[PDB]
């Protein structure tokens, strides 16, 4: 009668995916949901705020693990999570995205014969030296069910020999989340007011990929280029804390003061900032998709994206950070462009399709 | 001057590492660092192999073992990462498909250190086996894949792994059997010491978790061997977990009914295998080694990875569901031989492997 579905989350974007899935599982006939918070993101603005603003139940467990190496965090999450599984003995383990928490989750589970579904499965950058590419490859090959958000993602899984009956194209749960919480963003966020921004009167930026922040010359290119764009149109930049650290350590802190630099914001503010921006500059997966949701033109500061359909639809554009001025002009150019009318990522009911396929 | 750090953990890994490290010591500039995870620690599981196979002492003993999958794998992952940051090697070599293997590749790969997997591409197609998980994730984490068979090649291709990263080299355990044969022949007195002639017994090993962690399955086996014993003597070097399980379930008595030994060394094991009438096992290595010595095998599992042994009729599966049938299967196969065919290479898999590591750039 009752199925127990246990969710493993560690990072900001995982909390947001999980919020959408929880909603559907909460009001499901006979589903008990258990939520593990691995402790990977711990601060109030990377964690707590999302549980409160997206009405996510308090986690049944907080493993309190973070701030170490790949080896440390993965190893200790692996042991801790296994401990919890051995206690809760759930039917399904759900993991999301592609951090060390995603992998430790799946790997703890498969060795206990516990079914694993990967929510957001089959994305590839095809650069195997990326920790997130390894994480999503090893996760997919260890899961039993694979919830693909796009046709590309499906063909990626088939090509690595994963059979069709274990793959379900269900669209993207972060589109679910945008729809269902959009109205709540409307009535609660007052961030345009707090920062004194007129709608479509600024650009929005996020930057945190390690290939971008650990390399001094790439990070300088990016912060120079954003400061230049500020002169022409204000830049709002909720700065990931790792990015903040790396900028401070390489002595690029002045560029941040030269734009509208923020600590990280909750999802409601973010929606409200994403919605009312003229253009979005990012290296985030979630935010590139989100720009497209609101038909705001996007520039992705990478050599590739896993969300290729956004490039084909002309709503997103690649701009590797080789040159500061080159990147600035690319950003200012793409502001007066737009993509085609097209539906991606589904109807808003990816989460409900997931719940279905799990009974 | 290239550094190659090996990660080993258990009996079959030391046998594989021995064959390979013999070639790496002979190679100009090439320094080795050997890491022992501590997964096997009893002397007849570990130190004996180091002594008889002429393997230098490990540069590190992490002394992790005897916990859960999570505990072992997790603690190994952190520990091996710590070493790798110390030694910053150019290659990490991992072997087979223990939890040690996986902790190895996972440590290495997130540090952007190239990983090579010795014995790559094997698949049982049973994810209930912790070792099916281990080789799948290892192979997907590796930059070189030293497949031992054409099956293992094809397996890797179908999981969308590029042809350039896959080399078929044969099996280093064949290099081992070949290199150490004279020394076991000359130094093993195991036959004398038991009181056995050639062709006059049956040799048996059993340690698959899926056999030992289920009582009525283990009962099936122990009894099946006890019956066989009454007809042809059964020599049975017992794995420690197998013994401790036999005790946990109260099947102890069954081991009296055959020639139960503690675990033997490779030298003694070679002679036992060489001079047996039939081998029966749930072991990876022993299956192939039976074929090496042209001795019929029975494999007490639902599947094997070594499917070529079945097709050549050197091997036969018999899942343990019924004491009586398992015994009869065994006694029938005792009368069989497979076809003459050459598997697993020319005995120089280690040389090919060494070659490929040096010339990889
Ligand atoms: C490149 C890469 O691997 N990326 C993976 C990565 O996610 P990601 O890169 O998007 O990191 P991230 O940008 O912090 O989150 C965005 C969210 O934060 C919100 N967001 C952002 C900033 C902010 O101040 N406030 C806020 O609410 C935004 O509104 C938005 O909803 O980890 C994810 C995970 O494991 O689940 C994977 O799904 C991703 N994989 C992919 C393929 O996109
Ligand atoms: C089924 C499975 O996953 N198996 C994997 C597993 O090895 P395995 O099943 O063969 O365990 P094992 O039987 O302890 O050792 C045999 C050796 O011990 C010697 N041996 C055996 C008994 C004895 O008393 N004395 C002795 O010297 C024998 O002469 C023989 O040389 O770990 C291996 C590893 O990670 O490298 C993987 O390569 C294997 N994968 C495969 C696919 O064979
Ligand atoms: O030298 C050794 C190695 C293993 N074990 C036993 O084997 C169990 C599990 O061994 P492991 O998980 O390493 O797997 P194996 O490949 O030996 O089955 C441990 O809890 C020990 O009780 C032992 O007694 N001595």
């Amino acid at each position: 009668m009752w199925v127990k579905i246990l969710s493993v989350v560690g990072a900001r974007p995982q909390f947001i995916k999980a919020a959408a899935v929880s909603r559907v599982l909460r009001a499901s006939p006979g589903v008990r949901e258990v939520l593990v918070h691995t402790g990977q993101h711990y601060d109030d603005n990377m964690s707590q705020v999302f549980f409160e603003e997206l009405e996510i139940p308090d986690p049944d467990y907080h493993l309190g693990i973070g701030g170490g190496t790949h080896g440390q965090n993965t190893g200790r999450m692996l042991e801790a999570i296994e401990g919890v599984l051995l206690k809760e003995k759930p039917d399904w383990v759900l993991v999301y995205g592609n951090t060390d928490s995603t992998l430790a989750g799946a790997l703890a589970a498969v060795k206990l014969h516990i079914p694993v579904a990967h929510v957001e499965a089959g994305l590839r950058s095809f650069n195997r030296r990326m920790p997130e590419e390894i994480n999503r490859i090893l996760t997919d090959h260890a899961s039993d069910l694979l919830f693909a958000p796009t046709e590309t993602a499906v063909q990626n899984l088939l090509r690595e020999g994963i059979p069709e009956n274990r793959i379900h194209l269900v669209g993207d749960v972060m589109y679910d989340a945008a729809l269902h919480y959009g109205a709540k963003a409307e009535r609660k966020s007052r961030i345009l007011e707090r920062l004194g921004l007129q709608a479509k009167g600024y650009v929005l930026a996020t930057i945190h990929r390690a290939e971008n922040t650990d390399d001094q010359e790439r990070l300088r290119v990016i912060l120079e280029a954003l400061a230049e764009v500020h002169q022409e149109v204000p830049v709002v930049f909720p700065v990931h804390p790792r990015t903040r650290k790396r900028a401070e350590a390489f002595g690029l802190g002045s560029y941040l003061e030269k734009v509208v630099a923020l600590e990280p914001v909750g999802y409601l503010d973010m929606v409200m900032l994403e919605k009312n921006a003229r253009l979005i500059v990012t290296d985030s997966g979630g935010v590139q998709k989100e720009a497209y949701f609101y038909r705001v033109p996007c520039v992705t500061v990478r050599e590739e994206t896993e969300w290729v359909e956004l490039l084909k639809a002309e709503w997103n554009y690649l701009a590797a950070p080789q040159n500061a001025k080159d990147l600035a002009l690319t950003i200012l150019h793409r502001m007066r462009t737009k993509g085609v009318e097209i539906d991606l990522y589904g109807d808003g009911r990816a989460s409900q399709k997931i719940s279905d396929f799990l009974r």
